């Protein structure tokens, strides 16, 4: 079972030490730091680690004996504060003394802003503040995935409106099949329902579960899959069989939507002449609402999405929309989803533009073929504030070989402009009331979640500009 | 409840209806696919996928509901292999009929080897092969961690011994202070084992249960810490007081080793001025076995670790080692824990070495400042033999454009060349007996664990030839 008191930087066990004597209070905040990209931050995933990790009776008798012993041989010492984690259990029933502000979920922030801020609520447990930094500090993760998907909507929104007309079907154009390719099932959790704050497509299926457990939907799930190939299921068929391979995954899947991945052997080959001469009356006689989706997995994504359009814009009827645009039949489609960044992504739409193909006509997937960090959004948790003999003392860093590192001083809020922006006012300043109220909420006080958002509204908060018309 | 029947790729529950008809077996092997530097790549993790995901009664009837409830949401269909789930939690009570060789765990074995394979031990359950690739491709993350920590213990290793005569200290060189920058819990203690491997300074306690708990190491715990501040228990004594807050620290910590970070405003005052005079008394005095470790903490790496050297170097008495390097007084130490990937990891030990000064002197940290993926090692699982109608057919990928994805044939075994090197044996080559044992062994079957490695055993594995001399 998961152990709060073993759930930090193992030097965090010491600091209790380290702070100034009689310090009663210590106050720290969460902000992706500034530094022509990743301007603005999808704020998303605080919500999962209050309720998995910070809420409710998080310290028992055990916990803090188990705590004991490990740091008693990690340490070669006896440096872990037993007599304060005592006190949390003894005197609050082992929920944190804590308290937790923070802006909205799937809220849309300008880098450099406070996020969310942390202090302690009993002045025993001026050492708990940062205690919990390393857990809550992971929010970077569902940050970041968010962020960078929704930059990834950005681009897609742009040219499928430009070559479209319209933004149908933009939250499937961008299909997560990372799971293989994270570190954990853990991570593969957080990380898809990051992915589905801003699409539908997904083969994480962790994704669902999390989101259903810790934020909701109305709907059933929050994402959706279709039935797809795999190299496996081509190429066990022999060398000489892939045709038969097609055929029957079609075949088998007749009636719906089916992926089915096309460079086992020679993409071009089987583009032209499998499914454009072989199979073709299998192909023209779908649905519109079952097209076959040609998946591509190889070689130059750009070269080879547009080599794959060329050869099938010659072996079934393309259309012209009302943009200019050429459309393949609505029964036919192609998906990329190996080595689709951001960068590589910008670069396919682009050159399909060029080459006067709608983003109509292709999905994109996540996982192969390509990576965020910490430090894209430079995500970071700070003390700015303390109380010590008390008095309040606005505390921050400033190195000297790096401004860019600097930390904000002192009770942090946030508020609306009058131009309707975002500001971060410092040293309590909000308290003089001429930026109207902090738009941070509590959501943690005390061992309980005291604010929440459901996926619906997180979604709704984290939409496109170009999505509100 | 962790439920199997939800942890793969989506598009894997409808293969079942996509392999040729009348297979009754699918083999698949996974390998570091060579790429045409990390030349050998540390095979470790998968014996804590095993035992934490794959073994005992891993099929429940609940399960089986829970998941065709979810795949009739996310798929909007009703496909699902349920007879398929039920067969085997009716026949084997659960348990995976599965097979999985794999070379023994800490092995160093050269890129584009076969490392695991897997295989269905009843024709039934063919489909299972490739259903749990999703999860046992996860593999790539001890596996590369491993691996890269490997590679710059290799390079501390040429340096350390360069410029001291010997390795003493070595496993202590580089420690692990990634906790805050993973991107989960889980994730945080299967990487934290993997640097474990390698190294034995940690702050990422959840490595340590891990290893426990999966391995098991004969010394209580595999990974150690000391004490050290962090940026809050400088700043919180205020701007004015970093001194106060130095002398406090070094005086709490006086009989251990004890880490300070110094840059919170000015990294080289604080050397020269506040350690290097206003507080050198209580530095001076210090033992060998309780060193001062002064903790630069940003601007560019290599500069600021020589610039510190040299400031340092000034204030305290500086001997000149049998090898011609400078060495610090054994009571004072650096370590760099910002910015250190491999890359920068060599550039400081070079540029140590070419201004004179020992690699005794300082020790790194990894984590901050810096993003390993799957496709680094190009970490791979691939089907290569299945028997169709009794008949066994070699099988694979080859892609036109890509000739480095191209997969291995046949049924697959890793052998010792006569030279001592390794080598993969494809269709079944390895039956020849020509080249000796296969080094694969069972470590899984039909829902047991078959073979396990302590992690004293993986770490033995896992030496450097360097410490091997």
């Amino acid at each position: 079972e998961f152990n709060i008191l073993l759930a930090t930087d193992s030097y965090k066990v010491t600091h209790y030490k380290q702070y100034p004597p009689n310090t009663s209070k210590v106050y720290s905040y969460f902000e992706c730091r500034e530094k022509v990209k990743y301007e603005e931050t999808v704020f998303y995933g605080l919500q999962y680690i209050l309720n998995k990790y910070l809420k409710g009776k998080v310290v028992t008798k055990e916990k803090i004996q188990e705590a004991k012993d490990v740091y008693k041989e990690h340490f070669q010492d006896d440096v872990f504060n037993e007599k304060g984690w005592n006190y949390i259990l003894e005197k609050y029933d082992g929920h944190l003394p804590i308290e937790i502000k923070a802006v909205p979920e799937g809220f849309v922030i300008p880098r450099g802003n406070v996020l969310f801020t942390v202090e302690n609520t009993d002045p025993e447990c001026y050492w708990l503040t940062n205690w919990i930094e390393t857990i809550l500090v992971q929010s970077w993760y569902p940050i970041t995935v968010a962020t960078n998907f929704r930059e990834q909507k950005k681009i897609l929104a742009k040219y499928l409106l430009e070559t479209s007309g319209n933004l149908d079907g933009l939250e499937y154009k961008l299909h997560d099949f990372g799971y293989r390719g994270v570190s954990s099932q853990e991570t593969a959790g957080i990380g898809a329902s990051a992915h589905l704050v801003n699409f539908k497509g997904t083969d994480t299926v962790a994704g669902l579960a999390l989101i259903k457990k810790y934020y909701g939907t109305k709907d059933p799930v929050p994402g959706y899959s279709v039935p797809a190939a795999e190299h496996s299921t081509i190429t066990a068929w022999g060398k000489d069989h892939e045709k038969d391979a097609f055929e029957h995954i079609v075949t088998q899947f007749s009636s719906v939507p089916v992926s089915v991945v096309s460079d086992s052997y020679d993409i071009y080959n089987a583009c032209e002449k499998i499914w454009g001469e072989d199979l073709r009356h299998l192909i023209v006689s779908r649905s519109t609402q079952a097209p076959l989706i040609i998946r591509p997995d190889s070689g130059n994504p750009l070269d080879t999405v547009l080599k794959v359009l060329e050869i099938l814009g010659k072996k079934f009827p393309v259309t012209e929309n009302s943009k200019g645009y050429k459309l393949l039949p609505p029964y036919l489609r192609v998906i990329q989803g190996d080595g689709v960044d951001i960068n590589t992504l910008q670069e396919i739409v682009e050159g399909m533009k060029q080459k006067m193909w709608s983003i109509e006509n292709i999905a994109f997937g996540s996982g192969g073929g390509l990576k965020l960090t910490r430090d894209l959004l430079n995500c970071s948790f700070k003390c700015s504030y303390v109380v010590t003999n008390g008095l309040g003392i606005n505390v921050f860093k400033d190195p000297v070989a790096d401004p860019n590192k600097r930390s904000k001083k002192g009770r942090l809020s946030l508020h609306r402009t009058p131009a309707g922006n975002f500001v971060t006012l410092e040293e309590g300043k909000g308290d003089l009331e001429e930026y109207g109220q902090d738009l941070l909420h509590t959501v943690f006080k005390n061992g309980k979640v005291t604010k929440s958002y459901s996926f619906d509204e997180i979604r709704k908060n984290a939409q496109l500009n170009i999505e509100l018309e």
